């Protein structure tokens, strides 16, 4: 009864979390923002001390989900993917190729410096630079 | 010791949700709202959009925790009760007859066009229609 | 697989809380403030009816987590340590002894009536009464 119990409370707190706008849940990935915009390298790295990492949509569902968070707080939202050492050719940030994307018409049309992923409030993306101001997305 | 460690992470991501006033601890249950106030329909779709229900106190204890919420927050609150189908009888959202009762003093007193309940600051009931808006609170 | 499950979503739930700066975790440990600012015996209430204690640093990690909080709220800080019995002789709110102490140059230099401890910005300690106004940390 340890177990049931734990499953039960870990369902409470989850569900207060979502409640509170605090946590989107999709499959096994937790999805959640503190409302800040920063840089692509400062929301790495803020994720990462959370104990997450930057938000990147592998499904069309996971896209739904971070697209719905650039809505609410109504601002353009970096992904972690980059096109750094080969050019056209995006990789999540774990050295894997990119599969599912949702470019933004004519998009990726960027300068080879253009290396990072933002999205736009109706979910769809661009390759941008790295150094713009965007919301902090992590995922869990 | 993955068990014991288990239980402990558990009681302080709860102790410091209930330290920031996002949830309250009742025996089983947790309550909790993010503030908001809506209708009756819509209380029922957010609760369970999160992963709960509605809140309804069974016992004296779950309405006091209820009551100390309206209070903070000072709204009225829907509770999960309705009497659609029978009338003067109302039952919790699960189609059990309801027991413990706290009406406000000639509570009963509605028409057959009034099928919901709010909950007063003082905690005390009011059979009422199920259109105004309401503190959002629920269970989990 | 139920319990690598219970472990990933314990992850998650933590992870939201530290990205919403609602907690912070040093081995054991986990720290947290409201925000709010009240006196030492109101800390102490506050604290355990969440399910914890008033903060105390037991570790120099311990001391810079503690600071880190007093700086982000810019407030000083009431420490779970007293002097009530014995003067000068500071123990832990479960009666033992201090070890580890960062206190301000020329404290704890204080009357018999400077029975508590708070914390500068600084994460240096001083002893004072304990009916002065100051951020509530606790600990889970
Ligand atoms: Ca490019
Ligand atoms: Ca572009
Ligand atoms: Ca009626
Ligand atoms: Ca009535
Ligand atoms: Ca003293
Ligand atoms: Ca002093
Ligand atoms: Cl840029
Ligand atoms: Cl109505
Ligand atoms: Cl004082």
């Amino acid at each position: 009864t340890e177990l049931y119990e734990i499953k039960h409370q870990i369902l409470q707190t989850m569900g207060v979390l979502s409640l509170q706008g605090s946590m989107l849940s999709v499959g096994d990935k937790v999805f959640s923002t503190n409302g800040q915009s920063v840089n692509f390298d400062t929301i790495k790295e803020m994720c990462t001390r959370a104990g997450g990492n930057i938000a990147v949509p592998r499904t069309p569902e996971e896209n739904e989900a971070i697209a719905s968070i650039a809505k609410k707080y109504n601002n353009y939202v970096y992904l972690g993917m980059i096109d750094d050492q080969t050019e056209g050719d995006f990789h999540y940030l774990d050295g894997a190729s990119v599969s599912y994307t949702n470019w933004y018409p004519g998009e990726p049309n960027g300068q080879g410096k253009e290396d990072c992923v933002e999205m736009y409030t109706d979910g769809t993306w661009n390759d941008r630079g790295c150094l713009q101001y965007r919301l902090a997305v992590c995922e869990f």
